[PDB]
This record gives structure tokens, C-alpha cells and sequence, in this order.
């Protein structure tokens, strides 16, 4: 009923809150502390804290032990990502007593494994489509992922409670979201759809709400807090 959730991000890369651009390793903006950053956003009334192991993302180690800290800090709900892609990491991440997990590369890589960990955990799943165009990408050895509506089709047929849509050439770089995407991904599924990327201001959170009657659920919302475009509060009251 209007109301938009919102998450704000911390991602972790070698100890720190950064940000990258288009996602991509290298192009990180350290801001500090996620500890502090998490615990700055849940004092300003944040309901989601969106949570990211980089390090495991990318392949270069992982922040196990630091993300378990933060998620331990939060009284809020925690949705938490970044190389979730086999039992192990799975049951680490779910440990934590996250309100639920992302799953990306994982989706393309081995699809028998995520439709497996979605009928077992259910709602606690959800799935990260990282699109350019019509096709989707990872962060193994897969640039191709797939074709975007036949990923749905399987995932929606597997019975996958919910997506995280991200369009790589939106991300951290303060241009606004692709509304045409998440509209494109509402008609494609009955679950909720939540928007990844390319916040710049209050009017884009405002356009991201407009599509909650088509089934955008909720906006993640990394570089724009950070770079104080709004406060939290700000946002919080713009979104219902």
C-alpha cells in the first residue's frame, strides 16, 4: 500500500564499507567502518540492513568473521550476500540469523544446487539477476549467464520466493535506476521484485514506489547514502 522498503548497504571489501562502480573490483571508495556504517543506519530507523561480502563475491578471500560481527550487531532484519554458492557458505550466511540470503552467480553456475537450497529454505532465498539487456552475468567464469526471461521462467517454476534486480551500468554511478528493467522483471514473475542500484535522489525513490503496485517490493540504496545526497530519515520519509 505505497510504502517502499528500503535497504540500505554496507559491502565489505579487506575490512572496509566501500563502493564500487558497475561492480566492478578495483573502483572501490573506501568509507570505513561497516560496523559502524550498519550500526548508523539501524540508529537512523533503517528495517533492512543489505549486507555484502565483496571479498567472497569477487574470489579474494572473504570477511567471514567481520560480516558475522555485523550481522550480529543488527536488531533489524539482515538480508546478506557475496559468494553464496555452495552448503558451506550457505550455512554460514544463514547462521548469521539473517532474514534472508541472495544467491547470484550460483543461479547461473548451478541451477540444480540454488532450486535444491530454494525448496529446502524457502522464503529465506532469495535471487540475484544481474542483467545487461536481455542477459544475465556472474562472477565466476561466466560473462554469459543466460537469457533473462528463460532464468525467470526456471526460477519461477522452482518455486523461488523473490528477486534482486540489479543493471550493471547503473551501479554506484548516481544516474538513477532502470525503471524499464524492473517494470520489464514485474510482468516476467508474480514474486517481489527488489531494486538493486542507481539511487542518485529522493525523486528516484519516489519513481522505484510508483512501481510498487506492479510488484517492486523494496530498493537497495548504497552510494547515494553515503555520499549524503539524502539522510536515511530523509529517505525513510519519502517512501512511506
Amino acid at each position: 500500500m505505497s510504502k517502499l522498503e528500503l535497504l540500505p548497504a554496507v559491502d565489505v571489501r579487506d575490512g572496509q564499507a566501500v563502493r564500487l562502480v558497475h561492480g566492478e573490483s578495483g573502483t572501490e571508495t573506501s568509507y570505513g567502518s561497516p560496523l559502524e556504517a550498519a550500526l548508523a543506519w539501524q540508529r537512523s530507523g533503517a528495517e533492512w540492513l543489505h549486507l555484502v561480502d565483496l571479498d567472497a563475491a569477487f574470489g579474494t578471500g572473504d570477511n567471514r568473521a567481520l560480516i558475522a560481527e555485523v550481522a550480529q550487531a543488527m536488531d533489524i532484519k539482515v538480508e546478506l550476500s557475496g559468494g553464496i554458492r555452495d552448503d558451506d557458505t550457505l550455512a554460514a550466511a544463514l547462521a548469521t540469523g539473517c532474514t534472508r540470503v541472495n544467491l547470484g552467480t550460483a543461479a547461473l553456475e548451478t541451477p540444480e544446487w540454488v532450486a535444491k537450497v530454494i525448496a529446502e529454505h524457502g522464503d529465506k532465498i532469495a535471487v540475484g539477476l544481474d542483467v545487461r539487456g536481455t542477459t544475465l552475468r556472474g562472477r565466476g567464469w561466466t560473462r554469459d549467464g543466460g537469457d533473462l526471461y528463460e532464468t525467470l521462467d526456471r526460477l519461477n517454476k522452482e518455486g523461488c520466493a523473490r528477486y534482486v534486480v540489479t543493471d550493471i551500468a547503473k551501479d554506484g554511478t548516481l544516474q538513477g535506476p532502470n525503471l524499464e528493467l524492473l517494470k520489464n522483471v514485474c510482468a516476467a514473475t508474480d514474486r517481489p521484485v527488489v531494486a538493486s542500484g542507481g539511487v542518485s535522489s529522493l525523486d528516484d525513490l519516489r519513481a522505484i514506489a510508483g512501481l510498487v503496485p506492479a510488484g517492486v517490493e523494496g530498493a537497495i540504496v548504497g552510494k547515494a547514502l553515503y555520499a549524503k545526497a539524502f539522510t536515511l530519515e530523509e529517505a525513510l520519509e519519502a517512501t512511506s
